[PDB]
């Protein structure tokens, strides 16, 4: 480990445990190293390994708009895992935080990618469970979104879930109500207020109350036909929202840009 990859500057650390940036020494090229300790690991797979790294591995295959796991080791008290990393890049978090809330070319082609990234992950049976803001990272000279952080993920299946571990203000009102909840109607919902932070600048709803009610409130101008998305996508009753399908066929998301030409209007 210490001999095939060079250490540089930490990036960040929490929940996560602490990701740190680097370098392949075979080829330079960049990695990011994530360090998590055993004890602080609370969903195994298998081989015993972090659950993390089990559904790393089913979606790793090929390319997407995942960040890929290139390899991962075991030590005595925890766990390295190498994944990509894009050079430059930015969080989507930080990039709304520093631009505000996007034209809606912009969101309709970030928003786009996401749902492209979310569905190769059901389709390879895992289910991300915390899509927001901070997890998806932007390559700014090819316009790539890319999705993170699968630490609260889990195997994609039919029937409830009545665990859960990611962000709160993203949960679906069925999770706060009766903590339970079905995995895509649940990603459903996670991309509504995704979507609505993208044209927004900021989430639609802080408080539990506020989740439940499900009332949604513009603080930006936001085109009808948009908000008609972001409202169906919030619906209340998870079998009143729309499949992947029905959203990537509304209206709202005809003629997205591609992602360089994404870059060279918005981010160049
Ligand atoms: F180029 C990169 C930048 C961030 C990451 C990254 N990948 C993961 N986390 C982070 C991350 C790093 C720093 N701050 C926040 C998140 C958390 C769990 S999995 C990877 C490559
Ligand atoms: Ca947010």
């Amino acid at each position: 480990l210490e001999s095939q990859y060079q250490v540089g500057p930490l990036l960040g650390s929490g929940g996560f445990g602490s990701v740190y940036s680097g370098i392949r020494v075979s080829d330079n090229l960049p990695v990011a190293i994530k360090h998590v300790e055993k004890d602080r690991i609370s969903d195994w797979g298998e081989t015993r390994v972090p659950m993390e790294v089990v559904l790393l591995k089913k979606v790793s295959s090929g390319f997407s708009g995942v960040i890929r796991l290139l390899d991962w080791f075991e030590r005595p008290d925890s766990f390295v895992l190498i994944l990509e990393r894009p050079e430059p890049v930015q969080d989507l978090f930080d990039f709304i935080t520093e631009r505000g809330a996007l034209q809606e070319e912009l969101a309709r082609s970030f928003f786009w990618q996401v749902l492209e990234a979310v569905r190769h992950c059901h389709n390879c049976g895992v289910l991300h469970r915390d899509i927001k803001d901070e997890n998806i990272l932007i390559d700014l000279n090819r316009g790539e979104l890319k999705l993170i952080d699968f630490g609260s993920g889990a195997l994609l299946k039919d029937t409830v879930y009545t665990d859960f571990d990611g962000t709160r203000v993203y949960s679906p009102p069925e999770w706060i109500r009766y903590h339970r909840y079905h995995g895509r109607s649940a990603a459903v919902w996670s991309l509504g207020i995704l979507l609505y932070d993208m044209v927004c600048g900021d989430i639609p709803f802080e408080h539990d109350e506020e989740i439940i009610r499900g009332q949604v409130f513009f603080r930006q101008r936001v085109s009808s036909e948009c908000q008609h998305l972001i409202r169906w996508c919030l619906a209340l009753r998870p079998s009143d929202r729309p499949t992947f399908e029905e959203i990537q066929n509304h209206p709202w998301m005809q003629d997205v840009l591609l992602p360089q030409e994404t870059a060279e209007i918005h981010l160049h």
